[PDB]
């Protein structure tokens, strides 16, 4: 049967993704976009997509759209990051409209609730390696982290039935971070630093999937979503100059550090999400550079 | 000889008790309510005193009022918790409104901050006793809470040279929640009390706000627990109030039997560390103060 599903940030990365792997399959997806970040062209028109320009910071709006739908699940992927001085619509947005969404879902009686946390409640430097589920939270790191963990404690103290991914980076298609820096400095001409240190990386498209079989019911509480290894920084440079089709090898400027690696355990996910097939390097990094070509 | 002092919540139990000890001595005060919670009754006026009514959540006049006087400090005691399903204005006075407050102060070069916190940071059962500054830190138990404690994260992230009092109940004249306040109204209209078997920290309002004035001055840096390091049963808080009030006989309470903690006890080693050891007042000094401030302004 069609579900009904109201995605926060929908003209986003992880948002836009998640909405078209439930539109295909037939669900009716109403989804609420301010552009701080997203764009309009994230999105394609279909007949069971509804979308509201709008803010989650409005709780008349956001109560309004959920008790209407009355909706199977909320994926509540709307967040203000990009400038890390702006504390303000960073509070405005993860605290007040991520606990105005929280809330709505929660007195809507919403079975299901997705949310998506940075790896940075943990703090920039984990005292775990890898870092476990429970690792001490230690999110005064940044307004992002700060904000971002204070809407996860809503969504934990509100007794909905909800599933977190945490996350090291979500890189694709649609993405800011490393790979849009590289690009564009590459693409400039302009030569690049490349720390010697190791992250994780994750195609948007294998969380997207994995948000779908969440919205199915699969999970909960807070996962790791993560392949359990991670990659060099140099790796991911090396992937983006490959998808350019440069006509160079640019050698980057090795710089030593100043967490050497940060591993995510993934064994809850493995447990409850199966073994999963995460998309190579290469791959994921040649659908962001082909998006950016298109793009910006 | 004068400071410049800006006081968020200015018109609470706290805030205003600050600004009076502000103002006697000379200093410059500018505060800031919105009445969520306090009244203006609280705040007597005086020349060296400047009120507006407003929100902290209005990100240019926070600005503006920091912005304009220049604060050698700022103390915010500002905090939206009365209604614990309003989410709302919990995130919006405590988190939008707490970020504007410790923004604006790092922007305006504020020498030091001083900040309010519940020990509920801890979560409602600690796993010390007495609870340590470095318990961990579990602070999903309540809006308030959870939206506090944000508010306390920017704060420690700003680089601002702040004192964070924690601290588990304040109490004293203009107190408007928790027990106390309850305890008056119910003995005064003759409807029976509540009384929990569990042991709490009350300190009296003005003990805090003569160590708030030390901090202003550059008395301490970080968190401390603003405490005894003792606790009373609620029994006790409960009987010092029908003392206080001398009713004619003793209205026996209903007992209510304790998932929270029999006794809380915060340390306060690092307070007597770096603030000496703080004579406290006395608990029935306390309710009395309190009883005298309910039977003149009203619950
Ligand atoms: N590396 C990563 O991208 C990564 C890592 C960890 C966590 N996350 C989390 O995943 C979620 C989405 O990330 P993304 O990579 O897709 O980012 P994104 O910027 O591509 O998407 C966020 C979307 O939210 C929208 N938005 C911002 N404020 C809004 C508001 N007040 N009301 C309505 N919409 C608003 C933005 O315009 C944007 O479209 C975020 O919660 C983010 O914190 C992402
Ligand atoms: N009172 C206690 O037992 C206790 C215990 C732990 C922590 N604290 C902290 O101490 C601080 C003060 O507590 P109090 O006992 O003085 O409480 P209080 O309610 O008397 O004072 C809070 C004051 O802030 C004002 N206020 C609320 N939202 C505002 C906003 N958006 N803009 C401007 N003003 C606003 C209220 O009207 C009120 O006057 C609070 O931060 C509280 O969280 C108090």
């Amino acid at each position: 049967h069609m579900k009904k599903v109201f995605i926060t940030g929908i003209c986003g990365q992880i948002g836009s993704h998640i909405a078209e792997l439930l539109l295909e399959r037939g669900d009716k997806v109403v989804g609420i976009d301010n552009f701080a970040t997203g764009r309009r062209e994230h999105l394609k028109d279909h007949p069971n997509l509804t979308f509201v320009e709008g803010s989650i910071a409005d709780h008349a709006l956001v109560n309004q759209l959920i008790g209407d739908l009355q909706p199977d699940a909320v994926v509540h992927t709307a967040a203000s990051y990009k400038d890390p001085d702006d504390w303000y619509n960073d509070t405005l947005t993860n605290c007040v409209g991520g606990s105005n969404v929280v809330q709505a879902a929660k007195k809507n009686n919403v079975g299901r609730f997705v949310y998506f946390q940075t790896a940075l409640c943990y703090g920039v430097k984990p005292i775990q390696q890898p870092v476990r589920l429970d690792h001490p939270r230690n999110p005064a790191n940044s307004s992002y982290a700060i904000s971002k963990s204070a809407n996860e404690d809503y969504l934990e103290y509100s007794g909905l039935d909800f599933v977190t991914f945490r996350l090291a980076n979500v890189v694709g298609p649609r993405n800011s971070g490393p790979l849009p820096i590289f690009f564009q400095r590459l693409s400039e001409g302009k030569k690049c630093f490349v720390t010697k240190a190791r992250r994780d990386f994750v195609f948007v498209k294998d969380l997207a999937r994995a948000t779908v079989r969440a919205v199915d019911g699969v999970g909960h509480g807070a996962y790791h979503f993560s392949s359990g290894t991670d990659v060099a920084i140099k790796e991911l440079y090396d992937a983006v100059v490959e998808a350019m089709a440069l006509p160079s090898y640019p050698e980057p400027e090795i710089r030593e550090l100043g967490a050497p690696s940060i591993l995510l355990d993934p064994s809850r996910t493995i447990q409850d999400f199966g073994k999963i097939e995460f998309t190579p390097l290469k791959e994921t990094v040649a659908a962001a550079v082909a998006y950016f070509r298109e793009y910006g």
